[PDB]
């Protein structure tokens, strides 16, 4: 009757005062990020963001949360991605992936760019979001393997990829989750996520507590699709490790 919260399994949750209806319709409804304290509040009809301002959610009596709106102009809507338009605002950096990821050069040799943790924190916390434009399994397992990179399957219908030019942070940044290098001994694991503005996608999870600038990596693996010896190589040194 008064203030429902609908939570997601990975952490994130729809709040609000329903309609007569029942339905998260209204001008006070937030999405809340993992963390319980980062909000997009304001807008929402039926569940879906129209308008959604950047808050903090300061305090909770009784299931009633009290929001306060950060300082600026910092405003988000649902923009799910298509085949071919990753976002109607590919510069518009994700607030909460914001305060806890960069991109730098990865520390893996000869591997590009990495993602880094901005903090210390403990183990299964989102770290980032794994956004792209939306293609088929038959797309990306029927084209050459160096064009699938940016892939990550999302179900059993749909593939994510952040394909050229958007896998340069200058053309894209609204997520980085595709900057996350590869490892056997990962820190992180991809996830599903169910985010206000992208829509049904994948998160960069940490398996366990991690460090302030300390690299963030995810195992891709176990061969590539469509149609490498970096691959190969940290395969077998991995292997190793294992016996005498
Ligand atoms: C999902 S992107 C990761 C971000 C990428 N390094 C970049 O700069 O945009 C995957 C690509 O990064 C590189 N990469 C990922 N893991 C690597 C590793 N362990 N060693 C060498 N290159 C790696 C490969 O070129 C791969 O195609
Ligand atoms: C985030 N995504 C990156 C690409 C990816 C690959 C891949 C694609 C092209 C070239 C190399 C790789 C590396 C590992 C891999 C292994 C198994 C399935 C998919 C992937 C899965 C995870």
């Amino acid at each position: 009757h008064g203030v429902c919260w609908i939570y997601y399994p990975d952490g994130g949750s729809l709040v609000g005062e329903v309609n007569e209806d029942g339905e998260m319709t209204g001008e006070k409804i937030a999405y809340v990020y993992p963390d319980e304290r980062t909000a997009l509040y304001g807008k929402f009809i039926d569940g879906e963001m129209i308008e959604g301002k950047l808050a903090t959610l300061m305090s909770t009596e009784e299931g009633r949360p009290h929001f306060e709106l950060m300082p600026g102009n910092s405003v988000y809507h649902f923009d799910k991605s298509t085949s071919s338009c990753i976002s109607t605002n590919a510069l518009l950096p994700d607030p909460y992936e914001s305060e806890r990821v960069y991109v730098a050069e990865s520390l893996i040799s000869s591997a590009g760019e990495g993602l880094f943790s901005k903090v210390a924190v403990g183990p299964n916390t989102v770290m980032s979001f794994y956004n792209g434009v939306r293609i088929t399994h038959q797309e990306v397992d029927s084209r050459d393997w160096a064009l699938n990179g940016n892939t990550l399957s999302l179900d059993e219908e749909t593939v994510i990829d952040v394909p050229e030019p958007y896998n340069h942070v200058s053309k894209y940044c609204a997520s980085l989750g595709h900057k996350a290098n590869h490892s056997f001994t990962p820190n992180c694991i991809y996830d599903m996520f169910v985010h206000p503005r992208f829509g049904p996608i994948k998160c960069i999870r940490t398996l366990r507590a991690v460090e302030a600038d300390e690299e963030l990596t995810v195992a891709y693996g176990x061969x590539x699709x469509x149609x490498p010896e970096w691959y190969q190589v940290e395969l077998k040194a991995f292997q190793a490790t294992q016996q005498k």
